[PDB]
């Protein structure tokens, strides 16, 4: 089985995200990044949904609290207060463990050398951190499977997608390093990770643990794309990446390109392309460009029938 | 018939887009600017075009021979070295005349208050500096028609489109005076303005007057565009803007949003687009997102078969 | 008599530039911008101040009523809600001119070649705009005076000199268009421009008409230097500016330096000095380094007691 | 005695300061960082340093190889290819630590809680990813001395500072953590850590085995400083900031200022000083004004003499 560690600023999405992983793969940690609400509610999100899904045994471990400047904000409106859509839920037992989640990646990375993989679902804090603090890592890592950036539809600024506006410092770091990497930019999961409104009635009347879970944790972020999308309906980047990760084939059109990020003005966080091949630095990253929609909704309806 | 202005930085395609302006409209005059090739070649392609197209009483007025802040390269690789081609045509009789584009400009927007549209298929600097010179101007033009842009697929820089990224000053200043504005990006040229070798094939055996300055001064033009986009072909976006102008039915889908432009850093040129209306400026252009080619290759084939 | 044109913002000190500039040269014109305060309230300032003074025929000729990008805000706070530290002072029947600066300054350029000389007290956009209209005006100007800039102790932000922070593109147009050009810098203004509280016990016992508008005019401005120097007094750039282009020797130490203006980030506006030459860009201005304060109370004393 | 860390990226004056902090302090461990010359070059001068001034047992600790954002260039022109000025010197026996610099700083933290100053003489990366790991280590460091940033006159860009030019990103992060700092610009060591010729025939004469290093050491240093100053001499500018932090008379005049730092366009790793405070950031940094030139030179004659 593929071995992963799952790096998430844990709301909403990123939930059904982890218990995808659970499924999927051998899941041997999520580490926790500053990004969509506060950090402390993060954590307890985290811990709450490993306990929630029988998987007490996965550790967490406690990454940066910032982004590297230290430049964001919480997205409160999407998520919820508590990034759980404002569901009062059952304060969990598990802890975090003690280990900070640089020196976890950086351990687990010898231990399950050549074979690690990193669902960074995230901004991608706590990957630069530990590359700056050892770059050979990057021998070791298999892969990195990215959610982030935007070709040109913002969902943060006019031009930045919010994984990559948090941290635009480490993105630039992370595709410089040297790992092998996948994008799952914003534009591919608006169209490809999108749930309708009778896809939520069908998850509504399974009326299961893990449905009840869905429907509960994501009301927040439904709102918020009913309302931008002008369509009833919820978008979820993190699934549709974690389910990419495990199966391949929902990648139906994809390009090899080297990939920017900005770090200044009003463009910082924008993921910059060489389309063209123009500019002379060679590839770094497998950017997805069409998605299997139905496939990842397929994966989705039977986890939370399970 | 509707009156208009052609605001151009003459070399290949701009050729045509003014022979095309010449058909569908009152062509008012023609206003030079720099971008493409050296300056006073463009000058010349100008002159010339208006000559051999049976048009030579259309004045040519000398704009600004640089942008605002004198930031760009020319594009000889597209173009040719002479912005035709290198086709070594014979000098025209035809001259400028003396007034300056900018006062052109502001001159012919009294005479024809109300009804003056400008096809600004290049760099924006001369609208730009006659509006800081008279910012009434904004009141007497109907309309422009602006090439410019790019979602994504930048053609010189990985995000930055030509026109934009010759003069973001410019085209900031355009965007934000209050004119009615639509916008043909890059990426609607490169699907909607392109021919293909069947299409070129067909205007060779047209053996027009027309048809054969076609083939003339676009083959540096093709071979650019075949190199780059890996298929036999040409790519006309200024042709298909005045196209789109005259027959705004070849838009197939567009929308109102807030255009804004990058200054500075790697992303300078940058078209920044507040997609779901979030950051609070009102929308100030139309943005073409989808455009009828089948429609503008026939108003092009029969323009040349004449 | 040397030939001048005073580019100005006019509010408080700027009409004490605009006094001695009168006295010291043939003054051909005053040229209206936007920066200290409202606009149409820096014209009515610059009407008056010229009747005031006894010079009525000297033409105001109305330029830009923004800089080129548009971005400032006015400093009421230091010049008073009307520029004249809220001197409700009587209408001048004075009325401008009908004809725009930029056009004044390129005609008087050709009327005056060779001997025309602008003291620019002001964000520098009226003289970048008639550059980029006819770039030939620095075969004709004589010598451009400005006051902008700093080395470090910005006065508008951390870094930026308001002149050069209200229109950044502007001077660097002006900086390298090829004006033989001397910079006088807020720190040397803010040493050798400074007026004690012993100098006001003087000016406001002298009694006289000017010296009476310099005390009713300046008042806000003693205020405002005041509080953010920590003792009593004020500054005043321009007229120091004006002094050293009438008198040269008030200059005690300069250099012939490469100067460039940030456009860009919290730095817009900042003055950037290659100092030791290290970066391959030839020198475009006399930097004023030391200047002699006691030689500028000495002229502004004689000026206002006569 | 007072307890420091030397972080440095050892070349020319770096040697002679971590000489000078050996006598003055309890010296627990010299950092390495990216920056003057190669890394693996400048970890061979800390040894042979330390081990030749007859500090064997100063433990050296390798550091971050490069900048945050990896973007800088070595300047080999002013401390010769090697660092040391192309000294051939026998290689010693000494070797570094295994620990990495940044768990040896957050170590030391610990160990010395309330204690620790930084001797801070090169780019602030490893102070910065300390802190990112370890946000606490603020509550345990005493004092930060940084040699860093310029008023004006950049000795790397117009206006940047080495240091904070090469990384601008770990010079914000340390200023905005809330450390006590003190900052020793540019300026200020241009005019007093400077030695004259007569101060370079001194040291030759005192033919010590302390003096001999210095003179062989620093040659290409003098060289560099003598063609761009225009008079013979050297400028010690981290011999200096070790000096002021051992002796702290020698600050002559210094202000408690908000101090911030450009990480974009031209004036990335510019030093941005509210001097005026108008600008509503609490102060976080003393700025050294003037030094005792006089004072500074005594104690480097009294470390060379013995
Ligand atoms: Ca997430
Ligand atoms: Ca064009
Ligand atoms: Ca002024
Ligand atoms: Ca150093």
């Amino acid at each position: 089985m593929r071995k992963v560690i799952v790096d998430s600023d844990t709301a909403t999405d990123d939930t059904i995200a982890i218990l995808l992983a659970s499924r999927f793969f051998q899941l041997l940690g999520v580490t926790i990044v500053a990004g969509n609400v506060n950090y402390n509610q993060e954590v307890k999100n985290a811990l709450f949904t490993l306990e929630y899904i029988g998987k007490q045994d996965v550790p967490v471990y406690l990454g940066s609290q910032r982004p590297i400047l230290g430049n964001w904000r919480t997205v409160e409106e999407v998520h919820g207060s508590n990034g759980m859509s404002n569901w009062n839920y059952p304060e969990p037992n598990k802890r975090p463990e003690k280990e900070h989640a640089i020196d976890a990646i950086l351990r687990l990375s010898k231990e399950h050398e050549g074979e690690l993989e990193i669902l960074a679902i995230s901004p991608l804090t706590n990957i630069a951190l530990a590359y700056l603090k050892d770059p050979s890592v990057v021998k070791r890592v298999k892969k990195i499977w990215i959610m982030g950036g935007a070709f040109s539809k913002g969902n943060t600024t006019p031009i930045a997608e919010f994984n990559f506006w948090v941290d635009p410092e480490a993105a630039k770091i992370v595709l410089d390093a040297g790992f092998d990497i996948t994008i799952v930019p914003w534009e591919v999961a608006e169209i490809s990770g999108s749930l309708n409104e009778r896809d939520w009635e069908y998850i509504s009347k399974l009326n299961t643990k893990l449905s009840n879970f869905f429907i509960n944790v994501n009301k927040t972020l439904k709102e918020y794309t009913t309302k931008n999308q002008g369509i009833s309906g919820s978008i979820h980047p993190d699934s549709l990446t974690v389910s990419i990760a495990h199966d391949n084939s929902i990648i139906l059109d994809s390009s090899l390109k080297y990939v920017d990020v900005e770090l200044c003005s009003k463009s910082r966080g924008a993921m910059l392309i060489d389309w063209y091949s123009l500019h002379k630095n060679k590839p770094n990253a497998e950017i997805v460009l069409k998605a299997d929609g139905g496939k990842f909704k397929n994966l989705l309806f039977n986890s939370l029938s399970q």
